[PDB]
């Protein structure tokens, strides 16, 4: 008939901090677009030339002589609507020169949403970007064929469906030349706002410790899994994503060894290396041949078959129980215990404890990584399983893969001694009404070890050369800790092109973790961080004790 409904789709939700700080917002703002016909006409020569004039006089951030240009290439008989030229002025700058530009009828000036993250980059791969709608987002979702904005990376990407909104819709009468004659009814659009558990000073301050490092870090609490922090290192920043990337900022994208457009949180896999040693630890105890105080003699290297395995410690750690083998990191001890265990053993309790699998967080697209196996082995290289791997395996090495997220998860469960979930998503406070929102991992007899386990991470981080001592040992908060390295084992001929050869050492020196958790008493944080080749001018240690010296500086411990 002459009814007539519309359908509105909503101002995509706002997403904030554990503290309510604004990490993605809808900046508000106008365009401004021109009169027709002021370039392919006679009559009016040099038109357009002056109301730039007045404009450029007005806001000089724009530059009157691109702004004519792009015009008279839009400017055409075919068409007869107001040529838009400039595509965002924010609010504040215009509105004091609104009712000059409105009653000016040569200047139409239309509102318009900016999405802007306003901390850059700072948490760039948890929030995420948007971006133009996809051919097949717009089969799944209809909300966003109106509006074009979709979410293409981060929680953005993930929580998708929720930042959208539902739509709204509005009736009307038209009439017989088809005009605006009688609005009927109208459901308007609603949008949700969504609370991330992260803190951004303290978002920040990771940012700062790794500036000019690469890597990764997590500040996860341990009994409900909220992250209260976590970078992949470096970041970029986002709001040159929202507007387009440039020819130019795709290469330093594609070209550039550290790597900063991925998410090496839970897309980023490396070797475990020594902080396996913990589970590991605990695959053994259930042997009655392995016992908490059972000792194995290490020479710096043992022999099997005919190769050698080396210890880390060139000449020897001696006679090491379990605590102190962890204390001091020996892989002997490990080699020794393994051969007793044997690899299906180890395999098991360190799948259950969180390797090789996803450990459900909620970013897009979590990698598992590589939890070793005869099973594994058999379908990905055609090939039986050797001792030696089993000794390769039993020190965190070999093809064992694991992402800092999961390194992350498997500490805490080791301090919790349950299942521990890490999750972003604080609270849904979506506009009048904020909305919010298991499985044993461990043994009967697994459980009753883990005491163990504790005191030698303790060790790590109090007792006289332990790994981590050197750093951990006064803190206010009182640590326990694991350390671990993986060294790389080739470099590729292209990254040598891309990098000058003094650096090139530094490339390929291995890398360094160091997983922790607090208070040792009443656990309540854990602290994962991964330097990316020893770093350049930060160290692992040097790095959590500031990390976790800034939690008591926020109160974090209070
Ligand atoms: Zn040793």
């Amino acid at each position: 008939p002459a009814i007539k409904t519309e359908f509105l789709p909503p101002v995509r939700g706002q997403i904030t901090d554990r503290n309510g700080t604004l990490l993605a917002i809808n900046d508000l703002g106008f365009s401004i677009s021109i009169k027709p016909y002021l370039s392919i006409k006679k009559s009016n020569k040099g038109i357009l030339d002056k109301e730039l004039s007045e404009l450029t006089n007005l806001f000089p951030d724009l530059n009157a002589s691109k702004l004519a240009e792009i015009y008279k290439r839009n400017d055409s008989y075919y068409n007869q609507d107001f040529i838009k030229v400039v595509d965002f002025i924010p609010y504040d700058e215009i509105i004091p020169h609104y009712s000059e530009l409105n009653l000016n009828k040569t200047i139409k000036i239309d509102p318009v949403v900016k999405r802007k993250y306003p901390f850059g980059k700072l948490a760039s791969h948890i929030i995420g970007y948007v971006g133009k709608a996809n051919l097949q987002d717009v089969q799944e979702n209809e909300i966003a064929k109106l509006s074009n904005y979709t979410g293409k990376s981060g929680i953005e990407r993930y929580y998708n469906d929720i930042l959208q909104g539902e739509k709204g819709t509005r009736v009307y009468k038209v009439n017989a030349l088809n005009q605006e004659v009688e609005q009927l009814s109208y459901t308007p659009a609603m949008s949700n706002d969504i609370e991330l558990t992260i803190d951004i000073e303290l978002q920040s301050y990771l940012t700062s410790l790794f500036e000019g490092n690469a890597g990764a870090a997590i500040i996860m609490n341990v009994n409900d899994g909220s992250i209260l922090a976590a970078g992949s290192f470096p970041e970029y920043d986002l709001n040159p994503f929202v507007t387009g990337i440039s020819f130019k900022d795709w290469d330093e994208l594609s070209n550039s060894l550290d790597h900063p457009f991925t998410n090496k949180l839970i897309n980023g896999y490396y070797p475990p290396g020594s902080v396996v040693k913990m589970g590991v630890g605990l695959s053994f105890l259930n042997s009655k041949n392995i016992s908490p105080s059972t000792q194995y003699v290490c020479n710096g290297s043992i022999e099997l078959g005919g190769r050698f395995f080396r210890c880390w410690n060139r000449s020897g750690h001696g006679p090491v129980d379990l605590k102190h083998a962890i204390k001091y990191s020996c892989d002997v001890y490990f080699y020794n215990g393994s051969l007793q265990v044997g690899i299906d053993q180890i395999s098991e309790t360190l799948s259950r404890i969180g390797f090789g699998a996803k450990t459900g967080v909620d970013l897009p697209s979590e990698f598992v990584g590589t939890l070793p196996s005869k099973e594994w082995k058999m379908q990905r290289y055609r090939q039986s399983w050797f001792q030696g791997d089993t000794l390769n395996t039993a020190i965190g090495q070999g093809n064992f893969l694991a992402t800092p997220m999961q390194i992350a998860r498997y500490t805490a469960q080791i301090a919790k001694g349950g299942e521990v979930i890490p999750h972003f998503l604080k609270s849904i406070e979506n506009n009048n009404t904020t909305i919010e929102n298991k499985k044993e991992i461990f043994t009967l007899f697994e459980k009753s070890q883990l005491p163990y386990i504790r005191d030698a991470m303790y060790a790590v981080a109090n007792e006289q050369g332990g790994t981590s001592y050197r750093y951990l040992h006064n803190l206010n908060v009182k640590v326990a800790a694991k350390t671990g390295t993986a060294q790389v084992v080739g470099f590729s001929q292209t990254d040598k092109n891309r990098v000058d050869e003094k650096q090139f050492e530094y490339y390929t020196r291995s890398h360094a973790w160091l997983t922790s958790y607090a208070p040792y008493s009443k656990p309540k944080y854990v602290v994962t961080v991964l330097l990316e080749h020893g770093g350049r001018n930060i160290t692992s240690g040097a790095t959590v004790a500031k990390i976790y010296q800034k939690m008591i500086e926020l109160g974090y411990f209070k």
